[PDB]
Order: structure tokens, then sequence, then C-alpha cells
């Protein structure tokens, strides 16, 4: 489930850390980190998006992570770029936020 794109994700990215992912409604977004603690908080919708959906948001989460910072700087899309190439990161947003109406941190 999201616990096997997780470890896809953290093995893509090299990024070992004991990340976890907790799932609980969120009011202003889909999803968000915690930088202090290492976990990923899901929107309960999120597990119902398409895997490529799922793991993209998995993915930009583990880069604010593993970047180390909130801003979506180069160093930033670097990071998810090594999943999603060129214009697909705004593509997979778009499909999203077409689904749920909501964005993710
Ligand atoms: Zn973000």
């Amino acid at each position: 489930m999201v616990e096997d794109l997780l470890e896809h994700a953290k093995d893509i990215l090299g990024y070992q850390r004991p990340v976890k992912v907790r799932i609980r409604p969120l009011k202003m977004s889909i999803a968000r980190v915690s930088f202090k603690y290492g976990t990923i908080t899901l929107d309960p919708a999120v597990l119902n998006l398409e895997e490529e959906e799922m793991f993209y948001i998995l993915i930009h989460e583990l880069a604010h992570l593993k970047a180390e910072t909130s801003y979506h700087s180069s160093s930033f899309w670097r990071e998810v770029e090594k999943v999603f190439p060129g214009e697909r990161a705004k593509e997979i947003e778009d499909r999203i936020m077409t689904k749920l109406q909501r964005n993710m941190v």
C-alpha cells in the first residue's frame, strides 16, 4: 500500500530515513510534512488516487524533507525529477487538483 510506495520513493531519492506516514483529515491541504519528526501526513482522500498521483504526493513530500526546505527550490525540484521529468510534475499536480480541489503543501 502507501508503505510500499514510500519504500520505493526512498530508494529512488536515496533517502534512508525512517519517515512515518500518518493518515489524518486535513482542512487546508491533502499532505504535509514534519521536518522535526520525520513524518508525512496525508488526508484520507489521497488513498483513493491513482498510483502515479499517490506516488507524486509521496515524492513531493519526501523531497521537502530531503532538500530540507518548504520552498519549492531548484534543489527541491531536482529530487522530484528523479521520478517525474520535465513538465510531468505539474501535469500530475493538475490532475490531483482537478480531482480533489485541494492543494498539497
Ligand atoms: Zn510542496
